[PDB]
């Protein structure tokens, strides 16, 4: 039996549709992959998160160290953090950092902004990312506090993913795309040990941004997840 | 090059200017497969004389996934921006013969079993090395199988089929150190790949349709269940 | 004894006294079937709110052995002297309630799977639990499954159904150390038993379908391939 | 689809099945197992084969061990050879063995007889199957020859049962039912070996025939194919 059922699809349909065409013909958009090891973050997770819930009342968890070592790579390299208008054909650069979190909830996607990352903490992200998870939950997420962010964190890991190409947020340059923790043999030493390694994704403006930098710019954020206490150093 | 090349070329960019694909990978252990082909393969040569291959276990667990999640099965007629939705499978199976690409359709999908689909690869298989290959069975497809995995390559990226929404691409089976249990064995592993409209996939969508195109190839008996 | 139990005497003394009955057996090793249900009785569980059991899979493996060979599907009708065929297979299925023995019928079992059969007997055996089993639903069944092994006998003869030819009789699970490979290992094993009859079924014929379901259930991907 | 279609049954198949009834409602039959261990008789077909096969031109099977065997045991209890008539109510001795032989060919069941089955060797037993067996294979078996039989083996082992029930061919008392060999551990000497062994079966009439006299007879036959050398001793 051969049944078919034409269904319409909404006005708001439409224009989300209609951006994410104009993200593709607008910048010339290139991916480069890393990996990560991320067994010094569990143990930290492993030792402390018992301390950390009766002194906070939040749990620790992995996005709050991407976060963080987001914005100590974009204070680093300001070129990321531009945007090329072409309106004037001008190259926007800025001075203060938003990164922009999905957080996939039951009802969709949502793309809140956390506001001036360059003075927080791990205690401070994660005040944010919690009480504003349960605003878009229970659906009282405003508009104003949606836009103006300036780089992206996609977490497609909570599903399983190995590895992928994300799409970048068109009024921004670069995004930044975890994935899946998986144990697979590792050569450590000249031996060969199983340790919890992560495969990440950069997808960045080949207008802007060079070849080179932005390989320097994913190298960077490893070396503040493999090792969290360069926060502290240089 | 000629005036058919025109139309090959023509098509091809229309398919990239009309959906945002995107891709994602995974990887598959077959070990499970290739112990099912080893002990089974002399009786199934002897009760249907056909070859029992790595094929009709993708297009099986392909139908699988594609009837839990509907949306995957639908397509985007920018004509009246319309969401067609369809209730039939049809996957489209690329079989690379010594004169150059065909992709024939395989029909209704849903009802069949391994050895439905085999005797529809093989005698199809002759049809268009002979060059008899109608035209009339070569459109409608709804899904597409991508063997590239013939030759070698370690993983990449296929191209939409312009009718369709998403691409299954398989590649070349290698030996690869595996972390299973805390220790470190060696099995045989595949690199899968699927590019998908992202107008009408969600992210997370994607992800999970290829996930359980991988439960039902490292075990085969979730066919039967769930 | 009440005019009820006249008649149950009365029709069990006619089944011996119409069919030549012969007993067969053999034995069948439970390995994959209890893996089967050690990893995917969970997922089972949350998506389906049943129970993983080992009935549905002697069910499913019955249904694809009366389709292969339907000469034990059919019935000697002595009335005309007639040799009925059938081309529906009805499983009846002997669930022993604590009030007593029941027989209900599951209907069109060909195109059913796992997940069709466990809804089938779930449901129903809350009817007759509670005593709202009606009686259409009990007759016109082809081929029955007697669970005499929920209470650990080790091997037996059962009876048939007396409009029916063929009766299977699963037993207990107990381990025993089995001969594999050369080596002495220990393995859950199952004697089963088919009571026939030799009017109508050859002596050869009744060997080969019960090791027909052995296939089935010591290797459970067979459903899918032959 | 709820189709079913009457075809009829022909006038050969009615008396088939009449006679198969009437087996039943003659003679009480009974069945009583035992275990064969067939060590012996497979190293005299791994060494023995091929000078065999150059002296006579024929196959060296399973199926005169047990013919021979069976033949000897017959002859040191009569009472299994004797038959009811129900006539004149009788009970007729013999002093000749013919053993009936079933031979599965593709067209079907068929029984034919060996005659005067004492005097005979393996060789002997060996050239009367094997161009008996071409006989009825292309269909030339008359019917003087497939009746008088005194006992009855059948092969139902070449389909792998384990063990099961056999049916009386009504004009005798006894019959014998070999089944499948397979690899099963076994407790020899107080240690656990693994050796091929065979179910065989025995479905007697307990009219004519003790329930201690067909145990004996069964238990002779295993003596004759555990250790074949006694058919030159007692």
């Amino acid at each position: 039996l051969r049944a078919e059922h034409r269904e319409k699809m909404n006005r708001m349909r439409q224009r989300i549709a209609q951006r994410l065409k104009e993200a593709q013909n607008t910048c010339a958009m290139l991916t480069t992959f890393n990996e990560i090891d991320m067994s010094n973050i569990q143990d930290m997770r492993a030792r402390h998160k018992e301390a950390f819930l009766k002194k906070h009342n939040l749990k620790l968890g992995f996005m709050s160290a991407f976060v963080k070592a987001s914005a100590f790579a974009l204070q680093e390299q300001p070129v990321v953090n531009a945007v090329i208008d072409d309106t004037t054909k001008e190259v926007v650069y800025r001075d203060y950092i938003d990164i922009s979190v999905a957080v996939a909830t039951p009802r969709g996607l949502v793309v809140p902004v956390i506001r001036n990352v360059e003075t927080m903490n791990y205690a401070d992200i994660e005040r944010t990312i919690s009480e504003l998870g349960e605003k878009a939950r229970k659906n009282e997420l405003a508009i104003e506090d949606m836009d103006g962010g300036t780089f992206t964190i996609s977490n497609g890991g909570v599903f399983g993913s190995l590895f992928g190409t994300p799409i970048i947020n068109p009024p921004q340059s670069a995004i930044l795309g975890m994935h899946a923790i998986v144990d697979r043999p590792v050569a450590v030493g000249g031996k060969v040990e199983i340790r919890p390694m992560m495969y990440v994704a950069l997808t960045y403006d080949h207008r802007l941004i060079d070849g080179r930098e932005a390989v320097t710019f994913l190298r960077k954020i490893k070396a503040a997840v493999e090792d969290p206490r360069v926060l502290l150093l240089d």
